[PDB]
């Protein structure tokens, strides 16, 4: 028979070697609150996290996932022989019903540029309506960062065009206002990989999301985010901006999605200016950075970024999710 | 302003050297033929061929472009001081309407599996319509080859499954039928580059094409292919059969797209099975491959693969492109 299934993603997940770990060792970490206790998995996908989490001896595992997956968790719980205390249920944890209410809330909830899916809303649902008082969340706490960058593959492929006369004799310089058209002149949030090559000034913590704080589920619909400022390491073009965040898994364990530390699933959601601005060392930088729900669609991450360079006037660019 | 355009196949072509400097080359080589000619170039894009084929002598070329990148191309030619020797043409080919019948035709056709997007009806439209008794075609023939394969890299992402265990501690092995149906239980070819570490009999010769031949046309339309036999190289998952081509610039330069020589942008067009089929050293390897336009639409690629493994009963897939 022929199927149509959407495997890679799981597959992308389970690859990330930074992420299954830090949540492997998260939990773990957490063992004391855990032992004896009881666990919802918001989202649990196939079922790894809540494995992990009999493993650090909770008592029982109840692991919500709302999409056609929940049954290959079924049959890893089966096969690790867990399926007496891990529990997979079928749908949104929105409407499940368990049993009891639980002693920790774990879940992969991040999406690209922390907040795409808006899958937070549904934790903190759950929170509220099924973590006894008191109860642990795991992650316990995000932060969200951004950096000016100079994208380096990205001027690679806008610098080709005029590089194509030394290899083939043939000028075609002029299609690089065209591709600078083509991969900046859009609105789109662009999900790409960056390494320190790239980062052009400090990054800069712009906001700091404690899950379990009263009136998060407020800010979320209102926007997330603050200003910032820095300045400049050296010459370069600035292509824009980006976003990445960590979260943190208390005692604390720190999985960070940074350029800067080993590359993730996630990787970084890239804001690009319509064109390259010119900058020097020293060149100051300002703005604003707010991630939004979609007005069309709560769950695609919209960003408002308001941004100053140097003596330039401020300006302002409505990204949305690619 | 904001735009949306697409750019990343033309950066693909010219980032193609294999590509490129054959193109290049073979153009050259026709020297003879072209010197103080008329060139049509079908399908021109960003015009390089076109460029190549006036710095290779031709009297004039009309550069013949159906997409919106027709405009790209004649900045290029004017950046090359070619814009009164070359002319671009918008629109497609069939319903241009040039001042002259031409000596030469020169293309870049080929689609993935060759035949995706059926382009070579439209050369072969002007090659009746507006070449010249006698006229030359760049290139002049193709080739279609096949081999089976054990892809390396799906033995690698199906049997991850398997290897969760000894990194985590949690047995997912379950999980590796439910891939193999994810990403082998379907009937679209895939586009998928490999090398001769996936190639598991000596390559077969399944079919010629000679460009400027009586009644291509009609073959097109009833489907190019023809029967295969090979004999394994050794122990193997067998994963299905990969097809590729090469086509040659008449004096001959050969451009080939087989993962056994430098990689190309077209890839190949990957047939995989339902699933993996052990084979041995010597097991014999028969079938026989048709490509076709796909009912739906001419230019989308369809593949018809018969075969038999060793002493199996013979099978039928029906695939089409991605
Ligand atoms: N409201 C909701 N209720 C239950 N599951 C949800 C949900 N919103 C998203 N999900 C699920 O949450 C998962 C987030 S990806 C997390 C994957 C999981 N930890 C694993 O190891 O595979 C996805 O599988 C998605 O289907
Ligand atoms: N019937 C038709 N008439 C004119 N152009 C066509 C056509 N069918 C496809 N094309 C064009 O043929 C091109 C094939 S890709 C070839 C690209 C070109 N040699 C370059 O250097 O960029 C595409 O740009 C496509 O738009």
């Amino acid at each position: 028979l022929y199927y149509e299934c959407d495997v890679s993603v799981h597959e992308e997940m389970i690859a990330d070697q930074v992420r299954t770990e830090a949540y492997r060792l998260g939990i773990l970490k957490n063992w004391a609150a855990l032992r004896g206790k009881t666990v919802l998995d918001v989202g649990a996908g196939t079922g790894i996290l809540s494995i992990f989490c009999a493993q650090a001896g909770a008592r029982r595992v109840y692991a919500v996932e709302a999409s056609a997956i929940w049954q290959q968790a079924r049959e890893v719980v089966r096969l690790n022989g867990l399926e007496d205390r891990v529990h997979v249920l079928p749908g949104p944890v929105e409407t499940v019903e368990l049993p009891e209410r639980v002693d920790a809330i774990v879940s992969e909830w991040m999406g690209y540029g922390l907040l795409h899916e808006s899958m937070l809303s549904s934790v903190l649902h759950a929170r509220t309506k099924w973590l006894k008082e008191g109860g642990l969340l795991l992650p316990a706490s995000a932060e969200l960062f951004v950096a000016p960058i100079s994208d380096q593959m990205l001027e690679w492929r806008l610098g080709f065009w005029s590089q194509v006369k030394q290899h083939y004799g043939v000028d075609m310089s002029c299609m690089e206002s065209f591709a600078t058209r083509c991969l900046m002149g859009h609105s789109e949030i662009v999900v790409q990989d960056l390494s320190g090559e790239d980062v052009l000034a400090r990054p800069q913590r712009f906001a700091q999301l404690e899950l379990a704080r009263a009136g998060l589920e407020q800010e979320l619909e209102a926007g997330v985010g603050g200003r910032f400022r820095c300045s400049c390491y050296g010459s370069a073009p600035l292509h824009g901006f980006a976003v990445w965040f960590q979260v943190t898994f208390p005692g604390p364990l720190v999985l960070s999605t940074s350029p800067l530390h080993p590359a993730t699933h996630w990787k970084q959601a890239l804001l690009y200016l319509n064109e390259p601005v010119p900058v020097e060392q020293d060149t100051d930088i300002s703005g604003e950075i707010t991630l939004l729900p979609s007005p069309d669609n709560p769950r695609r991450l919209r960003i408002l970024l308001r941004y100053k360079v140097g003596d330039h006037e401020e300006k302002t660019k409505d990204f949305a999710m690619e």
